[PDB]
Formats: structure tokens, C-alpha cells, sequence
């Protein structure tokens, strides 16, 4: 038998320890990563602009992970005090005049292993439109932007046509095993992918089970009531239709205590469980302690994760 | 057969050249470069699984709208960033080749980092590569010291073995000055090239540099690395006799107080038993060099394993 394929789609915070659990596991892994607002096509002046997503991705499947990530991660101090590998990141990106442009060097850099794609082969804009009506384009902006966002949805940065899925994009998603949507930012990582109408068909008829990993934390831009239940709801408005299989939720408590002495933004909650709301909308629901506590933060459990990833996986 | 095993020694513009002509035979290479407080970014490169890649995202800079950044080069950004880690670019080096997916092996010459010292004619004493080159004289002799201590500097962990296992060492081309020689004022290197039975080639440099005389001879050069080793330990010397053209050289901004190496077969022949003189010169990117293919040719068809 043939080794079980694996995309991952979105690839945000605590993408890393999953990608790292499961290269120890014997699978193929893909992974799909918006790269937005890019180059010449961003509508600012160069000096004007100067993401972890794909940061993230090309080290975790890098030849030597540990290896790139203490290096893609130190900080100088001596310039100033500046991180070394966002200066790389930055460098090639400037280099050929787009990070989508940089893309392929930075896999060669990176020695990655898989295949890691962008949503569509044409630049995009990342919108967000927030509760009061306001529509922020860009990434960066949309981040800065205060308020509860309500929707994204993206667009072409050089036209108005409908963007496309970049195609080997579309045929590793029907091909896969299973997909793994996040975990990441729902707003900024995972969602500028699914709204592309070529991803969103893709997802509606894959036979891949098709996993959400929930977050563990709620992020800026979102509520303090933001429920795990809310999330998957959310995804689903933006495809269009219910399609997540499996949902994944952290239920093990982050201490108050741990949040104060670790300095988080004191406005983070830990994500509120739904659980009547997810068993309405999705067909499989695991509640489980899937957090580790460590490095100062409130992260995902990569091995308790993809355990429960590996028992439900299926040969399609 | 094994396949011949050869030792590298120095580098200049340069070095790279000839590792990339070694690259492409069948030969185990290994390279040994001098640290101080360059020559290794430039073997680094060369040693790579990518060479023109790196070369490329090496030596881009930063533009002049990257605001704080702007002028900076992306790789000495990289290797100063990693010396930091590490405490010094002598700490670094295991990372600096598992980075590069370096092939064969770079060792550095001593086992810790080094100062460079140079002795002038008229008698001045000037410490510091930078104020070596930049002192206005003549270089009579150059010794090496460690930079944190008073003790002899030593040669690094297998570099010994190396040389004394290796079927040819390679000494140049680069500035004798301060890159060939800096490796070989170590005692233990020297007594190693003493002693192996490698066959030792020495490529004597295109044109004169700062420091020399515009008369200082290829014979001249092989008589320098002789006296500073103490003993004559050349088998093999190669001479480029091909004239580098003047019009060639005004037209790329060469230095005038600097010359061509002037040839002097009858003195190179006292020294050393096998002379080859032949063009090995190519003068392609508005400069005078080494052609790496026509040199390491000439040293495949000597090599015996
Ligand atoms: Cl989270």
C-alpha cells in the first residue's frame, strides 16, 4: 500500500509542530499558502511596504528543520536588533520584485521537502470588510485596522477577473488523503484560500476527509465569545456550504495565571467551546487536550494532534 | 582506482576558479582556509550545492527603499548573523558549511583564530591584514599569532592528516601575503607539507600586488614560500607567460604601480623540478585570470594515486 496523502491548507501559527509531527509519520505532505498583496501589484510606494505563513511552511519543511529554525529566528543585538531569516525572507522577495516571484528560490533555499503552492498563480488582494461596513485591502492594513471583522474575500490585484486556483492546487486537493485546514488565523491564513471558487469546489468534492484544527487562543479581530462553534461556522459562510468533516478542538484549560506571568495581550481568551453548535454542523467532533503550555505561549500539541489525525485517516 | 584526494590551500578571485574546475573531475576536495579575529565566504560559495545561486543572493543588497536595511549585502548580513549566534565566524563554521550543503571539506588552518603580522624592509612591525595592505613598503616576512593568547598557534583538529593523506596539494593561486601564507607559517601545516608525500603545485599569480616589488619574479614568488617554510618543499610549479594586454588594462581600470608577473625560467627551474609555463591566463569580466580549466587540466595529467 501507498503512503496516505496530506495537504495542509492555510499554514498559520501552530501549522509548524503539526508539519513536524506529521514528517515523522510515514505520508506525503502538500501544503497551500496565500501569498497576497505582493510586489508591484500592492498599490503602494516601495518604500511604503517593507508574512509568517509562508515562513512558517518553507522552514518546517526545510531538510533540517531544527536546524533553520534556530536560524530563522535569532535576533541580533549589536542595525539593530532585527530577526536573521525574516532578513532572507525580505532580501529575495525585494530581489525579484514579489515574494510570489521569490517563491521558487526560496524552496531551493529552504531545500523543502513536498510541495508547497500558492492558492492561484496571479496575484491577489486579501480584503476584509468589518462589522461597521469598513473594507480594509492588505494584510498588513488589515491586521492595524481596528474592529470585529465580519468577511473576507479576495481579488486580483492587476484585474477584475474571478481568481483561479494555481491547478496543481486543484488536483492535490482532490487527490489527498485528507486535508488539514489550519491551524492559523481564520481571517488572515485560513480563509483567503477557501474563497477561491476553485478551492472551495475542490474542498466540496474531494474524497479527502477534510480536518478543521481549531485554535487554541482568539486572535485580534475577533470577539471574546468567538466560539470554536463560531469558527466553523464562519468557514462555512465563506465556502458557501457546510464541508468540514472533522473538527479538532482544544478543551484542556489555559491558566490565568499562566497568561498574566507570560505577558499575553490581555484580550486574547482561550477559544469558548460549542459543543451542541459543532455537533450540528460537522459530523465528527474531537474534544481533547491537544495544548501545550511551553515556550511562553499557549500552543498546539503537534503529536497529541496528528495521533487523532492518523486513527481517523483513511486510503481514499 | 580511488579517487585522487586533493588539498587546497589559500584563495584569492582566484581560488574559486580552480574549485569549480576540481568540482567538475572525479576528485575528493578538501579545503583549508586561514580565520582571523573572506577567503572562506568566497570557498564557502565554491564548496556549495548551489554555487551561482548563492553567489547571486549572496552579494544582492538591500535597495535604497529598504528603508534601515538599505546598501546592506544579503550574505554578509547571514554570515555576521551567525557569527553573532556562535561567537565568533571561527565558532561558526560547522554551520556555515552544513548551511551551503557544503561537498568535500573545509577545514580552518589553525585552532583558533588568528592574528596576521608582517614585517616591512625597512624594519616596521604591522599587525591586522587591513593595516598590512594598507601600509606603504615593502613586505619582507609575515607570521601569524593567536588573537586571544600568546601561545604557538596549532594546526585545527585533521588538517594534519589531511594534508599528509592527500595525493596533491594545491597551494594558490591568491596573494601570497596574506592567503597563501598564513596557512603555512603554522608549524604544524608546514612540517605536514615537509613531510607528506602529496604531490606539492604551487599556481603563481597572474599580476604583482600590494606589498611587492614590480621585479618580484614567479621565481621570486617560489623563493618567498620556501624561506618562510624554511625548507624548499615545491614539486610543481605552474606560470601563466601569456601577456595580459595594456590597452586591456586601461580600458578596465587596472592599478598602474601594479605589473604582470614578470617570468624567470631559469631561476624557477633552480628551485623546483617540474616548471610548467603556459597560458593559463583569461581575461573575461574587465580582469586579468586565472583560467581554471587549463590549470586543472595540467594537474589532472600529473596526478598518480
Ligand atoms: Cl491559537
Amino acid at each position: 500500500m501507498r503512503k496516505p496523502k496530506i495537504t495542509v491548507i492555510g499554514g498559520g501559527t501552530g501549522s509548524p509542530v503539526i508539519l513536524k509531527s506529521l514528517r515523522e509519520k510515514d505520508v506525503e505532505i502538500a501544503a497551500i499558502v496565500t501569498v497576497a498583496d505582493d510586489g508591484g501589484s500592492s498599490g503602494e510606494l516601495r518604500k511604503n511596504m517593507q508574512p509568517g505563513d509562508l515562513r512558517n511552511v518553507l522552514v518546517a519543511m526545510s531538510d533540517m528543520p531544527k536546524f533553520y529554525e534556530k536560524v530563522f529566528q535569532y535576533r541580533f543585538s549589536e542595525f539593530a536588533g532585527h530577526p536573521l531569516g525574516n532578513l532572507i525572507i525580505a532580501g529575495l522577495s525585494e530581489m525579484q520584485g514579489s515574494t510570489y516571484n521569490a517563491m521558487q528560490l526560496l524552496s531551493k533555499f529552504f531545500h523543502t521537502t513536498g510541495k508547497i503552492y500558492p492558492s492561484s498563480d496571479h496575484p491577489l488582494t486579501l480584503h476584509a470588510v468589518f462589522q461597521d461596513g469598513t473594507e480594509v485591502a492588505g494584510e498588513s492594513h488589515i491586521v492595524d485596522h481596528r474592529g470585529i471583522i465580519d468577511n473576507v474575500y479576495v481579488t486580483n490585484a492587476l484585474n477584475d477577473d474571478t481568481p483561479l486556483a494555481s491547478r496543481r492546487v486543484v488536483q492535490t486537493i482532490l487527490e489527498s488523503d485528507m486535508i488539514v485546514l489550519g491551524p492559523g488565523s481564520l481571517f488572515t491564513s485560513i480563509l483567503p484560500n477557501i474563497v477561491i471558487k476553485e478551492i472551495g469546489r475542490a474542498l466540496l468534492e474531494t474524497k479527502a476527509e477534510i480536518a478543521y484544527v481549531c485554535n487554541i487562543m482568539t486572535q485580534r479581530g475577533e470577539t471574546e465569545h468567538f466560539t470554536d462553534s463560531d469558527h466553523v461556522e464562519v468557514l462555512h459562510r465563506h465556502l458557501g456550504r457546510p464541508f468540514i468533516d472533522t473538527v479538532l478542538v482544544n478543551i484542556e484549560k489555559v491558566p490565568q495565571e499562566y497568561m498574566n506571568s507570560n505577558r499575553f495581550d490581555e484580550y486574547l481568551v482561550q477559544v469558548e467551546h460549542d459543543f451542541v453548535g459543532l455537533c450540528k454542523q460537522v459530523s465528527r467532533v474531537i474534544s481533547s487536550n491537544f495544548l501545550r503550555l511551553e515556550n511562553g505561549g499557549a500552543f498546539h500539541d503537534g503529536d497529541l494532534i496528528v495521533d487523532e489525525l492518523m486513527r481517523i485517516i483513511q486510503v481514499k
